[PDB]
């Protein structure tokens, strides 16, 4: 068995510790390219150029309309508001009112990045590596977020925000991959946990970065900036031993573990195997199959209403009457205890009801936002933040559940195209905020619906607790 012989040289050790510090280090960065379009494209107040402006029913001037003499549609271009948002994609191409969609769209052609990045460079770890492909990801989005960060116009913007996400999402995927395949079975708890909190920690990084920095040049460009620092250390990764053996290359393989003994100190160890002990010691349809079928589309819909759900919420911060800078810090505040009354509570009652019980109750948040008065501001702020957290508690309890509901052969498979769906759920969340210009309320009412006929779902499957 590969497990017992990664134990060999030490099993967790200095070069274990090292090496998936330095892997999981740019997922910190990873919350914030997929919220930067909130601080890169936040809307400022703004009104009409005169050569004059009517006001709407609540008091403020209607934007994009203006009188002929002191009507017709803005001409000379718009004046905006300086005050807190000095400059952003939405003001320096004037993305406004009739083109409203243009700033969604953005959102949208980088998720569609994403999801191609999981596909392709999917297919490219398999064939190429996982140390090759980290390589090539890390100088990819740091060369696309710099080059995004100049675009002259629109669409050059949302070309080079496109690649940005497919480098993002092999970074992501060969992150986790690359960690599990060096480090032994007993600490495999250990990572996934770690990798969904130092997930979570992005957070504050981001209102951080962006409360010093507001400018979304300098916003964007200081953010991509560390995966230039990250491509020059990234030549020093050890590529997954297990990965060679399945690529017919036990001299590589053997090389790769020597390697690690002599790292972690015991080297005595690492003398002792050799090419014949090697050998001795490695010696070992979703839908085409109506029985894992039905288990597909009822994970499916799980994994595509969760994340359709929650980029519905954490893209909007802004209109809650409260700074995005302090909303952010709060967002990412909930997330911590969230997964611990998850957690408690799915270890106490079980894994099916805890999800029910996690997605009814984020469903009720979200719809409940759209019909609470916009004037109570610290209400309908408290119950979309505890909507964000229970949403995160459900991502938590699906990444579970879904493993546990999965035969050895397919759970890998499932878990990848299962990730892959959510992924699509996060595309088409932009698409349906685009049609706030038909009602006010109807994004967040859609948002709160999926949700609740998603936990009708969780229903059919069958309890893992205790099996
Ligand atoms: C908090 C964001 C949730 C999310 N965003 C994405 C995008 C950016 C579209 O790629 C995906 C996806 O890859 O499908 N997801 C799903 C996800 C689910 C569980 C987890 C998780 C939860 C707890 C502990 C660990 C993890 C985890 N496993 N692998 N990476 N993180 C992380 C992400
Ligand atoms: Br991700």
């Amino acid at each position: 068995a590969f497990n017992d012989l990664l134990q060999q040289v030490g099993g967790v050790g200095r070069f274990q510790q090292i090496q998936v510090t330095l892997v999981v280090l740019p997922l910190l960065l990873m919350a914030s390219h997929n919220t930067l379009q909130n601080f890169t494209a936040a809307i400022p107040t703004h009104h009409c150029r005169p050569p004059w402006l009517p006001r709407d029913r609540q008091g403020q001037p209607e934007s994009c309309l203006r009188f002929t003499s002191p009507t017709e549609p803005c001409t000379d271009g718009w004046i905006y508001d300086n005050s807190t948002f000095p400059s952003t994609i939405v003001t320096e191409w004037d993305l406004v009112c009739s083109h409203r969609a243009l700033r969604q769209l953005a959102q949208s052609l980088y998720m569609v990045g994403v999801l191609l990045g999981a596909m392709v460079f999917g297919y490219l770890a398999d064939r190429l590596g996982r140390r090759k492909v980290l390589i090539l990801n890390y100088l990819q989005t740091a060369v696309s977020g710099t080059c995004a960060a100049f675009a002259p116009n629109f669409p050059i913007y949302c070309a080079f925000r496109l690649l940005s996400g497919m480098a993002l999402a092999g970074i992501s995927l060969n992150c986790m991959t690359l960690n599990v395949e060096w480090m032994p079975i007993h600490t495999r708890a250990c990572v996934g946990t770690l990798i969904g909190y130092v997930y979570s920690l992005g957070q504050f990084l981001l209102a951080g970065v962006a409360y010093a920095v507001p400018h979304w040049r300098h916003l964007q460009l200081l953010v991509s900036a560390p995966f230039f620092a990250f491509f020059i250390y990234s030549w020093f990764f050890i590529e997954s031993a297990r990965w060679h053996s399945s690529s017919g290359r036990l001299d590589l393989t053997l090389r790769a573990l020597q390697r690690v003994a002599r790292i972690n100190g015991k080297r005595e160890e690492g003398a002792k195997l050799s090419m014949e002990v090697l050998r001795a010691s490695l010696q070992k349809e979703l839908l085409r199959c109506p029985t894992l079928r039905h288990l597909f589309l009822c994970l499916s819909m799980l994994w595509f209403a969760t994340s359709f759900a929650y980029y519905g919420l954490v893209m909007d911060l802004q209109g809650f009457g409260v700074s995005i800078y302090l909303i952010q810090v709060i967002f990412g505040a909930v997330d911590l205890p969230a997964k611990l009354v998850g957690f408690l509570v799915i270890n106490s009652l079980g894994r099916r009801p805890a999800q029910m019980a996690a997605l009814l109750l984020a469903g009720i948040c979200i719809l409940l936002n759209g019909v609470i008065p916009q004037d109570q501001s610290i209400v309908r702020t408290s119950l979309a933040v505890l909507g964000k957290g229970c949403l995160a508690a459900s991502f938590n309890c699906i990444f579970l559940y879904t493993g546990e509901l999965y035969p050895t052969m397919i759970r890998q498979t499932g878990m990848g195209m299962g990730s892959t769906m959510a992924r699509v759920g996060s595309i088409v969340s932009p698409l349906v905020s685009m049609t706030a210009e038909l009602y006010p309320s109807m994004p967040l009412f859609i948002y709160g619906a999926v949700p609740v006929a998603a936990s009708a779902v969780t229903v059919l499957l069958p309890e893992t607790l205790g099996q």
